[PDB]
C-alpha cells in the first residue's frame, strides 16, 4: 500500500476562459479511487476555483505567500493548501533552504496543508550532487517541524531542469530520488512519518508518462504545470489509481 | 472539498411492514461514494435496524434521550448516534438552549456521535431574527463543549416552519444559513473545527430538491423526515455524491 | 456500521511460480470497496511480494518474529504487518498466552500492525470451554497493551480444529464466538475500542462459504490459508463488500 495519492495542478498561465472550462471538465469527471486533487494558482484563478470547482476530490491552493499578512489573508479567503519552495522561488528569487523551511512551518501553524518543493539543478544532477543538495533541502524543512506537523506536509520532488523543459525523469530515476528521500525521512524522522508521507514527482509529467511514474513504489502522485492546463490532466489523475 | 456528508433518515411514524422493506431496499442499494447514512428512530424500529440494517454505509441512531438513564441504556443497547434538540423538544416540550446543550455534552462524553439540532420559527424568520436565534442556540451548545468534543458533533439546521410542512428553503436560503453558522464556528471555535464540521439541512428535503441543496458549498447532507419513509430516500443519498 | 474489513492470505506452502502468478492475479483484480488485503508469508515469498505486489489495497506481512533482532530486521526490510499467536505457535511450539501477548506488544512498539490469533482446540470446544479459553487468551494480550495500541491490533479468531481440516464454523457459530469476544472487549477495554476492532474469522474459509460468514454482524473479514493459494481468494475479498 501507499498513502493517499495527490494529483496537483500548478497553473502558471492560461486564459480565464480556457481555465473555467478546465474546472468544468474536472467537475464532470468521474474519479472512483481515493486521491486528493489540488489546483494551485495565483489570485487570477482563486476566487473562481473556490466557487466553481465543485468536485468532492478537489481542493484549491495558493502558489506562494510572501509574508505573514498574506498567509493570514489567504487562509481567511478560504485557501487551505499552499505550494512553498517551488523552483523559481529558490533559484530566481533567492529563498534559501531556511527561508523555505520557516515558510513551511509558518503555513503549518496557520492551518495549511503544505506542498513543500525540493529538487536539484542541471549542474547539481550532472556533477553527482543530487542527494547532497536535496537531502540538505529537506533537512532544513525538518529542522522547523515537530513530529506531528508532518501530517500537514507533502514533499514535491522536482528536478529544476525538468520543469517546463520537456525533460522528464525516467521511472527508474524518479524511483531512485524518491527512495533516497524516503530513506532519509525514515532514518531521521521515523518509519511512521516516512510511511504516511506523500512524495510527489514533478517536472514534465504528462498524460502519457504518468502511469509508469506512478507505478514506482515511492511515488505518491504529481505536481503538474504545463499538462495541467490541458484536458490530459484527467488522465494524470487516473494514473494514480 | 467538504467533509464527509451525512444522509440521515428520521423515522417518526410508520408501519413495521413498510420499514423492514425500506431497510431491505437500503441494504441492496449501491452507494459508491463516501457518505455516512443514518437511520434515527424510536424504540419502535431500533431492534430491527440494529439487527437487519447491514449496509456498510449505515448506522442506527436514537431519535432522543430524555435523561442520563436513557442515554446509558441506549449505549448498552448498541446505539452510538443520537439526535438531540430536535424541533419539538425545544418548542413543544420546552427544552431551552441550556438544557439541550447539557444533553449534547452528556451524550458526547458517553461516546455518542450527536446530531445537535438548531433552527428558527416562522415568526423568528420573518421578523429578521434567524441569525440571532440560531447563533444563540449553537453558542449555548458550544459553552458546554471543549474544542476536542466537536469531532463528535454534527449540526442539523432545520427551520421549524420547514419541518413536515412541504415548505423547503431555497438553495440560496439554505446556503446563507449554513454559511452564517460556519462563520460563527470558525470565528468562535476555530477554522479547523469549522472545516471539519458537518452542517446538515432539514425541513422538507425530498428526492427532487436534494441535489441542488447539496450543491451548496456549506451544506453537508440532510436530516430527512417524511421522504425518509419512502424509496426516494435512496435518491437523497445519491444527491450527496 | 463495521470497521474496515481485512482479507488476509496466510501462505504456508506454494511454488515461486504458482505464487508469483497469484500476485499477478491480485494486482489485476478490481476491488471497489474499502478493504485492507494482506499477504502473510515466510521469507520464501517476502522479497517478491514487497516488490511485485502493487495493488493499492494490499500490504505484506511476516508469519513470525522469534526475538527482538528479528522484529527489527523485518521492520527494516519493509514489513509493517505481522501474524502472531497462530495456532501451531501455541500448541506445537509451546508459546504461552503471555509469550504471545509480549510479542504482540513488542511488535506494536516496533511499529507493526499485528494480527493476533486466538482460538480453542477440538477438546476445548466439545467440553464447553471455548469462552474461558479464548477470553483468557485475549485477556493476556490486553494486559500487555495500552488503550492506544488497539488501533494497531487485529484479532483473528480461528478454532484450531478448523484450520486446514475442511471443518468451517457455521455462520451462527462464528457470530457467537465473535460476539463473545466483542462483548469482552467492550466491557474490559471500552465500547470505543470494541467498535473499531477488527475480529477476523479463520479456519477453512473458502470462496463459497465466505459471503455468509462476512454477513455476520461481528465478523470483519478473514485469515485464509488453503484457499488463499488459489484464485478463489479474489472471491473471498469480494465477500467483504
Ligand atoms: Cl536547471
Ligand atoms: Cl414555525
Ligand atoms: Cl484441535
Amino acid at each position: 500500500s501507499k498513502p493517499q495519492p495527490i494529483a496537483a495542478a500548478n497553473w502558471k498561465s492560461g486564459s480565464p476562459d480556457s481555465l473555467s472550462e478546465l474546472i468544468d471538465l474536472f467537475n464532470s469527471t468521474s474519479i472512483n479511487h481515493d486521491v486528493q486533487c489540488v489546483v494551485a494558482s495565483t489570485f487570477v484563478h482563486l476566487a473562481m476555483t473556490k466557487e466553481r470547482l465543485s468536485h468532492p476530490k478537489f481542493v484549491i491552493a495558493a502558489q506562494n505567500a510572501g509574508n505573514a499578512d498574506a498567509l493570514a489573508s489567504l487562509k481567511d479567503f478560504g485557501v487551505n493548501w499552499i505550494v512553498l519552495g517551488h523552483s523559481e522561488r529558490r533559484w530566481y528569487y533567492g529563498e534559501t533552504n531556511e527561508i523555505v523551511a520557516d515558510k513551511v512551518a509558518a503555513a503549518v501553524a496557520s492551518g495549511f496543508m503544505v506542498i513543500a518543493c525540493i529538487g536539484e539543478t542541471l549542474q547539481e544532477r550532472e556533477s553527482g550532487r543530487t542527494a547532497v543538495v536535496v537531502l540538505t533541502q529537506i533537512a532544513a524543512i525538518a529542522k522547523k517541524l515537530k513530529k506531528a506537523d508532518w501530517a500537514k506536509v507533502v514533499i514535491a520532488y522536482e528536478p529544476v531542469w525538468a520543469i517546463g523543459t520537456g525533460k522528464v525523469l525516467t521511472p527508474q530515476q524518479a524511483q531512485e530520488a524518491h527512495a533516497l528521500i524516503r530513506s532519509w525521512v525514515s532514518s531521521k524522522i521515523g518509519a511512521d512519518v516516512a510511511g504516511e508521507l506523500r512524495i510527489l514527482y514533478g517536472g514534465s509529467v504528462n498524460g502519457k508518462n504518468a502511469r509508469t511514474l506512478y507505478q514506482q513504489r515511492d511515488v505518491n502522485g504529481f505536481l503538474v504545470g504545463g499538462a495541467s492546463l490541458k484536458p490530459e490532466f484527467v488522465d494524470i489523475i487516473k494514473a494514480t489509481q
